[PDB]
């Protein structure tokens, strides 16, 4: 009875070098001392830095070309760096993107201006919106606040002064709101949480504030009003007189309680103090790994893993059957579109590429975030001149699926496959939102794409949001809002020059040569080809009767047919509800279809750009503009899908939102692609035969027949060897002291 | 280090007896011997009837009426036996629905017809459209091949003639065709699979024969033509001519081979003869079993189960803590609607009810078909006189999810629930289909309803078939056909008194009371009830935009929230695609949306009845006549469901259809029902505090901190001890000489 061999990935060494991971170290290191050093761009350290000067807001890879790509893997790239400025030494401060190169750092390297990527054409310069993080608080908010400081104490025995004994606190919309060359917030009170829980944007307080925050001088910041139960008042002495009126309507505060947090609650149900089923791998992982060059190979799939602070995990080159059918795939951008009666939820329209889904990649739980067999890779960012590494922040591993790949039954014999997948998965916890993202690959050779959420709803206040959602706690709206998530697909089915052809399932009364003059009530298969970025827009169809596939027309297979793969919503999807949304403008464009299909040009590496909510009449990446008359017929095409939710929280959101409903996935399928179903090559399948009451024979085909034993211990252990986030210095370059 | 106790489920006593299971041996064996000595209805066995005689087809329990059983639940029915009849001993055959009891059998039981459960009013009687099954070949369809010998020889070098030496097989449509007092036969001849394989229907060969087959004297039925390469001959004369006239176009037939086989084929891959993970159950069955009472608890949850022959599992008094969300959950009938160019697939409409879904659930494949460490029900059906009963057929079993139920991060600490969830399923294979039912029920209260299809697909000959397929094989189309699988769901939510509630969300351009004479582009919850069964066929809105609810208006929350359940689509779903279907008529009008409300009524407890194939025109259940402007609000609603999918067979589905993408689901979920998230009850739950580097809490919340080891036996070394189908002959009654 030997114990289980539970053995690691193999160690291989990748075809070629990963020319899209990011820097190393050192690179992130020199390209920082270099930057300092550079007298024009007259860069301050973030510890040194405050409101009004010029820091490094990112260093990392500039991701090269497809057509450097392509040739380099198919028949190495010179690296250079994407930098990004926080230019806040003026009263018109801006972000500014520019190239650093070439590397390694050397008397070679320059700097300049990027403005290829990005449909903008401004020298890669775009507006910073929010120069005045602090002062807007100290020199404005906080001011107003002790303004009403006495109508708070009253409504909710709370302050929001800007000292340690306040219990409220205040903020509001993203984006601003930008009509007209002036910019304007709305803000709200909400209840501070208790400490060591992050409550907080379930405690709304229902007191709204529209400021004019134009310009960075507050003596010129004006006051457009408030808002309180559904009244407006202009100015705050007329809602000061209103408050203290007899007659006037005070409305109740959320405050923080168990209700509100992520605890267990409740009774035990029976049983349950058992341990559940637990996965475990045997044979231990089956799949190999170049761990310098982040480079997995599973069964018949190859793909390097790339990673970055704006849309943290991406998969490159992508091959099946040593053959590739996407040059990339990853995340674009998450919208998280909302909607009430009050003006900061109606307001609320947020891009996480802002914020970043790299810096809030953090450390996995072992056992739970994905199984304890699991192998676990590390993820880094920059900020702050620093490397921050997540420790076992991605995730990959093999999983038997709770039902087969395949079967079939007849009296005389059962045969049945096992259906063995394998997952690479990410999770990003930005503020309040936990997405959890997942890449699997099956033996059938499909590819999903997957997110679920969980985490806090970002809330609203009851008082009259009646058409927005519903009431779901004591003075709690669960509110409403679009999840859309933007995955940019680059298959190149058997070459790069594709086409997307629609097939279609649709009724129709036919008369045929054996029907003698009578019809049929009936259906038929509809075939079309787009043609054109002009009808490259798209939702899934009425009744799912569309099928969408990428083929390539000049690869058929022996029987007349293009080769290629369905794409098919799996998990279902959604694009935004809102037509012509005030609070986006040209912001995101990319959300108002569920598949849009473009041309692929290098200058058009992404659908979205981490500032556009900075100028959204004007930003860096419209994604409108891409559309413009290109032939897709055999040409090379890149695949936008959105995965999306309409989410209107109920009661069963508090505390938190859960995986098994909020989630939404596509999956990609060859379609006339092979021969035939490539699982059944898998010997992890059987067939029994059978009369007579007993089994005649049991083909096993050359799978495993070892026994062996496992000693399993409670994962719970490994919890605590959790650190978290990793820093190490980069300027100056201290390497051999890292912290936390 | 002692070893993991794999204990079995708990034994329990239901609190009632199962109403509705099914009939004991000795109740069956009863009833059959009662039959016999009813001289009126002049009965044979099976093993002396011919074809002109008359025959049970079916013994089984009457179902109790709801209005029975509630007061029996919630406050025991009188058993009563319902049974079918072949009546073959005329001229005109027909099938009946008879009542026998009371049960236990006595001088008081009495038989009569049985109309109460069925739209037509026909004392329970419906015509057998196919009484003639041998005669059909022997006096007509091998006569008519020996006088195309020579021509099947020369096309397929085969021969269909009712001999030993046999190459050729001859079928063809279901339903028959009922045009106006005929019955008409579209056959074609199809080439036989080799020994032990089952894979005829990928061996379509494309030459086609009409038939009136009206009466039972062969020799008024007449040969209405050949079809052949798109080509329609009137006689046989005609087709003899034609065919061996110069220039004629032979094409080639599909013969069997590897391609069309399940076997392991093609190259290993890397590192898949190693074991893949295999989940087990360290501390056993973490639920609760009455094995005579068929009935289920599993923490909140409660449930019994119950079979027959006709639609196979079903549940009911689904309970949630303590109260009732569904009186009944269950399969009500499988549609496979096909489309060609040819007649015989364009003819078929499926109905698998007349085949039976008990018949054909057959015994599991343990550790494939579900996992290794599941509890196993038995499942029996009548036929023949006899019960057969198939050995481990259900399954039970608890699953660890490959992702958890909720998670929230922040830079302090991490907390995350793992997704438990329990699952009952079953697997019929009828003919070459393999539907794979599996019901779900989740920690957060969600209970799931999935269908994955796999086995062989109904081919269909390339000749001219484009319009209807791909050519996938030498000779073969994949054709087309809708899936469409119907379930009533019976929700008593808090009480019989239900509403459906559509709530959507929608685009508006909106006015304020804070916009200043401004208005923005933005989103609104719609919310309307259901009022009437003439606005109750609906489906799934464009976007996924609108949400459909089943809720109490008379039970609402603290907030006047109605209570209720959201059901959704989450594996996606689809009705059928046909309109006013020739083959159909009004055999399945339920197959006409994906969402379907209508009252309650013990008149109506199901959509379908076996044999609406018998008479399309006018069969037994209708399910367009329940559609007669009652109310449904606040009355006893049943929501009938479509599961389903649009599958055009490619390359892959050769030589079997994969779960994996062949896959349609429904689940119910919580709306506003409770005051939280229940899944936060559960104990296998965990919270890492950390800082600097380290964890400073674990908080595991009562969880097994068990270590304990598992010996992992291969499981094929169980598929030895498969014995299939277990046979007692039940008249003459003989229960201690089993056999197969
Ligand atoms: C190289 O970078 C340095 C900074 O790293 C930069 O010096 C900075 O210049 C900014 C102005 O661009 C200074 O900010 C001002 O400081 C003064 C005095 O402390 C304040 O009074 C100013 O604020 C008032 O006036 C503003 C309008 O002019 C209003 O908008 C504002 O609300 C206030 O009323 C303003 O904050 C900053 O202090 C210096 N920092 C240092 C260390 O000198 C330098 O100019 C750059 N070099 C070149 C050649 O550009
Ligand atoms: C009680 O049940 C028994 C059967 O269990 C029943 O006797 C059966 O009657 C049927 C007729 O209903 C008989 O079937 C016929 O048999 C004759 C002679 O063998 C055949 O020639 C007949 O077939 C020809 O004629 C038919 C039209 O009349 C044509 O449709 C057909 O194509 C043929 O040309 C026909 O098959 C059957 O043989 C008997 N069986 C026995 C054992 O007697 C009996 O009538 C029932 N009792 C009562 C009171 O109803
Ligand atoms: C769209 O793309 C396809 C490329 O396959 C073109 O069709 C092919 O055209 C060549 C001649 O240039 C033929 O020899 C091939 O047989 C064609 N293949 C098929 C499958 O049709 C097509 O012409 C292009 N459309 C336009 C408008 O240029
Ligand atoms: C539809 O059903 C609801 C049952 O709740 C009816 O509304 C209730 O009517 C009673 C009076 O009969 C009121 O006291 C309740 O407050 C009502 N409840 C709600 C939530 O409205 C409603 O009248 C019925 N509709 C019709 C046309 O009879
Ligand atoms: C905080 O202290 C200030 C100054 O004394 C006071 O005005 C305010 O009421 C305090 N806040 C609360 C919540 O008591
Ligand atoms: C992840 O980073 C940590 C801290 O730098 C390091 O100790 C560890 O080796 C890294 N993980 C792997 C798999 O190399
Ligand atoms: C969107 O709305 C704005 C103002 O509401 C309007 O000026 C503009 O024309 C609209 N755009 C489109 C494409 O309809
Ligand atoms: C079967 O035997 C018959 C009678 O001899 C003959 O006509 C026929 O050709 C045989 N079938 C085949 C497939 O050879
Ligand atoms: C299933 O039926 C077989 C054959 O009658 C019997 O031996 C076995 O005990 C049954 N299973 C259970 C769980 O009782
Ligand atoms: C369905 O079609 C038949 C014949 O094609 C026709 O007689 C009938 O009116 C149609 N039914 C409906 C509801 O349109
Ligand atoms: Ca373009
Ligand atoms: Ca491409
Ligand atoms: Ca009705
Ligand atoms: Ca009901
Ligand atoms: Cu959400
Ligand atoms: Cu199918």
């Amino acid at each position: 009875a030997s114990p289980c061999q539970i053995t690691p990935p193999q160690e291989i060494k990748a075809p070629k070098e990963n020319v899209w991971y990011g820097l190393t170290d050192d690179e992130t290191a020199d390209v920082a001392k270099w930057l300092f050093g550079r007298p024009e761009l007259n860069l301050t350290t973030t510890e040194n830095a405050g409101e009004w000067d010029n820091t490094i807001a990112l260093i990392e890879l500039h991701r090269p070309n497809k057509s450097e790509a392509i040739p380099y893997l198919d028949g190495a790239p010179t690296r250079h760096a994407h930098v990004r400025l926080n230019n806040r030494a003026t009263t018109d401060p801006y972000f500014a993107d520019i190239l650093v190169g070439p590397l390694p750092v050397s008397n070679a390297t320059t700097w300049e201006p990027l403005e290829f990527p990005y449909t903008r054409k401004t020298q890669g310069q775009v507006r910073n919106v929010e120069p005045d993080g602090e002062t807007v608080y100290s020199e404005w908010l906080f001011k107003i606040s002790a303004s009403i400081a006495d109508i708070t104490l009253d409504l909710w025995n709370g302050t929001a002064l800007g000292l340690e004994n306040d219990t409220l606190d205040i903020w509001g919309i993203d984006p601003l709101w930008q009509d007209d060359g002036r910019i304007i917030r709305w803000d709200m009170f909400w209840n501070m949480a208790d400490d060591e829980f992050d409550s907080e944007t379930l405690l709304p307080l229902g007191l709204y504030l529209k400021s004019d925050v134009t310009g960075r001088d507050p003596s010129q910041w004006k006051l457009l009003g408030w808002m309180y139960n559904d009244i407006f008042y202009e100015t705050t002495e007329e809602f000061r007189k209103a408050y203290w009126s007899p007659g006037f309507v005070k409305l109740k505060p959320n405050v923080d309680g168990a209700w509100a947090h992520t605890e267990q609650r409740g009774p035990v149900p029976p049983q349950d103090r058992k341990q559940p089923p637990v996965m475990i791998a045997p044979d231990g992982a089956r799949y190999s790994v170049d761990a310098e060059r982040k480079y997995v190979t599973w069964m018949d799939f190859s793909f390097y893993i790339a990673f970055n602070r704006d849309t943290g995990l991406s998969l490159f080159d992508i091959k099946y059957k040593g053959q590739r059918v996407l040059y990339e795939l990853g995340l674009q951008e998450a919208l998280a579109h909302y909607a009430a009666n009050d003006p900061v939820q109606s307001s609320v329209a947020y891009l996480d590429s802002y914020y970043g889904f790299g810096p809030y990649a953090f450390e996995l739980l072992k056992g739970y975030d994905c199984p304890s067999y699991a192998s676990y890779l590390n993820t880094s960012f920059y900020k702050d001149e620093e490397t921050h590494t997540h420790v076992d922040s991605l995730c990959l591993f093999e999983f038997d699926a709770d039902y087969p790949m395949a079967r079939h039954s007849t009296s005389e014999f059962v045969s049945v496959t096992k259906n063995v997948y394998f997952t690479l998965r990410s999770v990003s916890t930005i503020g309040n939102y936990d997405y959890m993202f997942s890449y699997n690959f099956h033996m059938d050779g499909t590819i999903g794409v997957e997110v679920r959420a969980s985490g806090y709803i970002q809330s609203a206040y009851y008082a009259n949001n009646q058409d927005f959602g519903y009431q779901i706690h004591d003075s709690l709206s669960g509110s409403m809002h679009d999840h859309v998530l933007n995955f940019k697909a680059d298959f190149d089915i058997l070459g790069p020059n594709n086409t997307i052809e629609l097939v279609s399932v649709v009724p129709v009364t036919k008369q045929f040569s054996w029907s003698g003059n009578k019809t049929r009530n009936t259906m038929q298969l509809g075939r079309s080809f787009i043609h054109s970025e002009d009808e490259a827009r798209l939702n899934w169809g009425f009744n799912g009767q569309t099928q969408l596939h990428v083929v390539n027309q000049d690869k058929p297979n022996k029987f007349g047919e293009p080769r290629g793969y369905r794409i098919l919503p799996s998990a279902g999807t959604a694009h935004l509800t809102v037509l012509n949304s005030s609070n986006l403008v040209h912001a995101a464009h990319w959300a108002e279809y569920d598949v849009q299909v473009t041309r692929q040009h290098d200058f058009e590496p992404t659908s979205a750009h981490p500032y556009n909510s900075q100028d959204i009449h004007n930003p860096p990446v419209d994604f409108s503009t891409f559309f413009n008359g290109e032939s897709l017929n055999q040409t090379d095409l890149v695949v936008w899908l959105n995965l999306g939710m309409h989410h209107v929280p109920h009661t069963g959101d508090l505390p938190n939102t859960v995986f098994t409903t909020a989630h939404s996935g596509v999956a990609f399928t060859p379609l006339n692609y092979l021969p035939g179903d490539p699982s059944r090559e898998t010997v992890n399948m059987v067939r029994v035969d059978y009369s007579d009451g007993a089994a005649t024979a049991v083909r096993t085909f050359g799978q495993s027949n070892e026994t062996c034993s496992v000693v399993l211990q409670p994962v719970e252990n490994e919890l605590w060897s959790y650190q978290g986030d990793v820093v190490v210095r980069k300027f100056p370059y201290d390497p051999n002291d890292p912290f936390y």
